[PDB]
């Protein structure tokens, strides 16, 4: 059965007041027209989040009041012959103030695909009116007071003559399970339902269990495993950051979004190369390939800080991790620039010891504390841990009372090598 929300109720008796765009609105809504997205297709995108926020309000509002809760869905239909795209809110609405006056920019967008754009509005504050609004893209627009109008916001979007591909039902379909398959309320595409997926990352890190985490990780992931590994980071402090981070049991990606609506769906740079292994999603008011670098480097230091945390408190799934995905860590330490960058990296390492059981393991930071002060670190990054517990360049340290690294193959010792230094402190082999 179909459920439609969008007819023809409205109806203006009077004449509309046409109004002039001051010079400062005019001008950016001239700049959104044809010059701040790079596609089309985005002010689905941008209406939608728009509507979201709209029924967002009216909740927060009744459930402060304490009253019931009506319908809030969005309801998009497409019209071909008449050649339409309509979205429609039961959200809050808007005043007459601020229709006149008027995050909310995303609605301009509308223009980059319209030739005519044709508003209904009505305010969900009681005894409310509702207005007629209507603008062709110039520095004019009509308005009107306006009846059949029901609370929350309608928008006809008239296509212009090559733009026409959105007037058709599957176009659309594809842009809104892109774009917005995590808006927050039920949304409509000609009666039929779309959005069934929840933005996990915004629910408070307590209240996500398992299957969900292993069902989003599915998703984003393209995967029929489950995480071995799950970071859920929120951080309002220096920067606003929703994210999930997994890592796959299998061996050997992150989409960006902000405010629950996608953005970049193989967010590259938005980690360092090396840790292009992680999947799942990071959630950010703060984006728009020019500073995405802030942001790269606190995921960065909160990642790290989050291996070496799983390090402390497992060690044998750490350590199987470290097998697993320690290529990218040894790439990620010799790609890296700063001296603290490659020791930051390099207190994820994991090697084997003298004073330590074979297959036991260490990172630099830690036995570097039977480690009488000075001093040096010493290693010796043979074939085989027999072959190097009775190596000669190594009994030269057994009973100097001195600890030694093993390593046993050859990326381990290079990286160990370009490293130097770990903690103003440097590296060099039992072999010099
Ligand atoms: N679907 C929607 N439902 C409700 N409101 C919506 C909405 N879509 C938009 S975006 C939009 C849509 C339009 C339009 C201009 C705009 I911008 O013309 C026709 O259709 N808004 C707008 C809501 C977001 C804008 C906030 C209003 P303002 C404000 C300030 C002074 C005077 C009038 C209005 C406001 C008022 C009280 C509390 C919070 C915010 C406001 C705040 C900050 C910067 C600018 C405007």
């Amino acid at each position: 059965p179909l459920h439609s929300i969008i007819s023809s109720t409205e109806s203006v008796q009077g004449s509309t007041s046409k109004h002039e765009f001051q010079a400062e609105t005019k001008k950016l809504l001239d700049i959104v027209a044809r010059s701040l997205y790079s596609e089309k297709e985005v002010f689905i995108r941008e209406l939608i989040s728009n509507a979201s926020d709209a029924l967002e309000k009216l909740r927060h509002k009744l459930v402060s009041d304490g009253q019931a809760l009506p319908e809030m869905e969005i309801h998009l239909q497409t019209n071909a012959e008449k050649g339409t795209i309509t979205i429609q809110d039961t959200g809050i609405g808007m005043t007459q103030e601020e229709l006149v006056s008027n995050f909310g920019v995303g609605f301009y967008s509308a223009f980059m695909v319209a030739d005519r754009v044709e508003v209904y509005s009505r305010s969900a504050a009681p005894g409310s009116l509702g207005y007629q609004w209507l603008s062709d893209g110039s520095g004019v627009f009509e308005i009107a007071e306006a009846s059949g109008v029901r609370t929350g916001t309608k928008i006809i979007i008239h296509l212009k003559s090559d733009c026409k591909e959105f007037s058709s039902e599957a176009r659309v379909r594809d842009v809104v399970t892109k774009y917005s398959n995590f808006v927050s309320f039920p949304l409509y595409l000609n009666g039929r339902r779309m959005n069934t997926l929840q933005a996990i990352w915004m629910m408070d890190p307590k209240d996500v269990r398992e299957w969900q985490h292993e069902e989003f990780y599915r998703y984003v992931a393209q995967a029929h495993d489950k995480p071995r590994y799950t970071l859920h980071y929120k951080t309002d402090a220096p920067l606003n950051i929703r994210s999930i981070f997994y890592v796959p049991d299998m061996k050997p990606s992150v989409a960006l979004y902000s405010r629950k609506v996608l953005i970049q769906t193989k967010a590259t740079d938005i980690l360092p190369k090396w840790l292009r292994f992680i999947r799942g999603v990071v959630d950010s008011e703060d984006i728009p390939s020019a500073l995405i670098r802030k942001l790269r480097d606190v995921l960065q230091q909160r990642l790290i800080k989050f291996f070496i945390d799983q390090s402390k408190k497992d060690a044998e799934k750490y350590a199987k991790f470290f097998e697993d995905y320690g290529l990218f860590m040894r790439e990620g330490i010799v790609t890296a620039t700063e001296q603290e960058v490659k020791e930051d990296i390099a207190k994820l390492l994991r090697y084997e010891s003298s004073a330590l059981p074979s297959g036991q393991l260490t990172s630099l930071s830690e036995y570097a504390s039977r480690m009488r002060a000075g001093r040096n670190i010493y290693y010796l990054c043979a074939p085989n841990r027999h072959l190097a517990e009775h190596s000669p360049y190594y009994e030269a340290m057994k009973k100097k009372d001195t600890e030694v690294l093993f390593c046993f193959e050859q990326f381990d010792e290079l990286t160990l090598l370009h490293l130097r230094e770990f903690d103003k402190k440097k590296l060099i082999s039992v072999e010099t």
